[PDB]
DNA sequence: CATGACCTACTGACCTAG
DNA sequence: CTAGGTCAGTAGGTCATG
């Protein structure tokens, strides 16, 4: 309840279902808002930690969904 | 006689006429009090249920009025 | 130009006067 | 009964930095 279940950074609370950090939060939010398809240049299992979370987006996105981060809870843009 | 007619959630009775949950009741109370006008980013046809009632505020406010929810049943501050 | 560290609004479950 | 009310927790920001 104190760590980001995706990259191991300090959590700021539950976001879209799972305890995560501000970096992983905005990442998911930025993807579904714009509907972004990601390709992994590796074997679809790149490690995701605090230091190399931005190495492979694809696996960082998949790691969010395997941890239960809901696409549905991402509201639409405002104003 | 216990289902919210707007989003299918559990209903606590009549709120401004129509059977609705506390979430949709509070949303309608705040939409007239502040006179908030909404715009939709899609084709004004978003699905309104328990899981994405917070997705589009435009379609959620539209489904309220279409379900019979009355604007005059809201008292002033 | 995709990041993320800062910042507010908006929920809705849980209260009480008529 | 259905009108009111709050406020912690999760949503929405924006914008300088690489
Ligand atoms: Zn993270
Ligand atoms: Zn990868
Ligand atoms: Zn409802
Ligand atoms: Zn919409």
């Amino acid at each position: 309840k104190h760590i980001c279940a995706i990259c191991g950074d300090r959590s700021s609370g539950k976001h879209y279902g799972v305890y995560s950090c501000e970096g992983c939060k905005g990442f998911f939010k930025r993807t579904v808002r714009k509907d972004l398809t990601y390709t992994c240049r590796d074997n679809k299992d790149c490690l995701i930690d605090k230091r190399q979370r931005n190495r492979c987006q694809y696996c960082r996105y998949q790691k969010c969904l395997a941890m239960g981060m809901k696409r549905e809870a991402v509201q639409e843009e405002r104003q």
